[PDB]
């Protein structure tokens, strides 16, 4: 017999770049432990669905993985609206979902059956307030948000709570804006140091190939919602500079052995370079792996998941807490011509 596992991922749509980097990793880790003997000798059988970057499809496809596919986990979504939309679909049927890098505060609050791979966005505003502080040596800055996002307000809320400079301006912007002409206009009369831009990849990256084209080259930071290579590709490698953002894997600083096994393994696997993403879903594979050695159902995989402490993997520990949050490894990248040249690990 096999053991049935969903992936519920943004497969295509806005948020695409996240969910397919999350699949190519976790079907990675699949096929490896598939080609290994699989699990107490049984076979991995993927059911593979796209929530198609929508809340409400990513509810309902967790309601048919749990009760037509009958899957045993649910690893998925990538982001927080469409994780937030889908838990309560798992708990009913009792079926650990894991998110590998849904970020937002609070979100596994006495929920038995979410589990969360990353770190969350208080530690990432942190993290950006101290750096562009510190390391940036900026007085002054422009906040630059995705108004239509919780993801991107709560990155703002912490930053604003943390920096101690003057935000010189604070301007909107909403997810599926293309245009972003007058914000920017207004932002380059004014002297800054730096542009803190919480959002995902699609704004971010016209943003930063707007700002760039008007000759605004002032650094532009982000959180997690900058990596991958649609970012770049949205920015334009060229118009790609002066770029700080975090992520949870990096590739040069404190390389570990499983990093580096990760790497090669996927770049012979895909012909391509793998994001923070791809890296994380392939530790949630095999976090929900490892829990279902002896589970006789998917209560037990949630309650072995619940006492991983000390897992091991390619974005470093995974130790879950009574809340089952890990704390990670957050490295701050720096970015010229749409590459990384430097990686700094930061914690708040
Ligand atoms: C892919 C994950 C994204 C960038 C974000 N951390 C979220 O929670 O929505
Ligand atoms: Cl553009
Ligand atoms: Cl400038
Ligand atoms: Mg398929
Ligand atoms: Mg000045
Ligand atoms: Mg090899």
């Amino acid at each position: 017999k096999t053991i049935k596992i969903g992936f519920n991922f943004e497969e295509s749509g806005s948020l695409a770049a996240y969910g397919t980097a999350e699949q190519k990793g976790a079907q990675l880790a699949v096929d490896e432990i598939n080609a290994a003997g699989g699990i107490d000798g049984k076979q991995i059988e993927v059911v593979d669905k796209d929530n198609k970057s929508e809340t409400a499809e990513a509810a309902s496809v967790t309601t048919n993985l749990v009760t037509q596919s009958k899957v045993s986990a649910v690893v998925g979504p990538a982001t927080s609206g469409a994780t937030a939309a889908a838990v309560a679909n798992a708990t009913k049927a009792g079926v650990p979902l894991i998110s590998p890098s849904a970020t937002q505060d609070g979100l596994t609050k006495g929920q038995d059956y979410l589990f969360i791979g990353t770190f969350q966005d208080s530690f990432q505003g942190k993290i950006i307030s101290n750096y562009v502080s510190e390391k940036l040596n900026a007085k002054k800055v422009v906040l630059y948000t995705d108004n239509a996002s919780d993801y991107a307000k709560g990155i703002a809320k912490s930053f604003r709570e943390s920096y101690k400079g003057e935000i010189v301006a604070d301007e909107t912007f909403v997810a599926g804006d293309t245009d972003f002409q007058a914000a920017l206009t207004k932002m380059k009369g004014k002297d800054f140091d730096a542009i803190v831009v919480p959002g995902y990849y699609n704004e971010a990256g016209k943003i930063v190939n707007q700002a760039r084209g008007m000759g605004i080259d002032k650094p532009i930071v982000g959180g997690d919602g900058f990596n991958g290579e649609e970012f770049v590709q949205q920015a334009t490698a060229e118009k790609a500079s002066n770029i700080y953002f975090i992520s949870g894997f990096s590739t040069t600083v404190e390389v570990s052995a499983k990093a580096k096994a990760f790497l090669d393994a996927y770049r012979a696997k895909y012909n391509e370079e793998p994001s923070t993403f791809a890296a994380l879903a392939y530790d949630s594979v095999h976090l929900v792996a490892n829990a279902a050695k002896g589970a006789k159902n998917s209560g037990e995989i949630k309650d072995n998941l619940a006492k991983t402490k000390d897992f091991e993997g390619v974005t470093g520990q995974t130790s879950f807490d009574a809340d089952h949050n890990t704390v990670k490894t957050a490295y701050m990248m720096t970015m010229n011509n749409g590459k990384v040249e430097a990686a700094e690990v930061v914690k708040p």
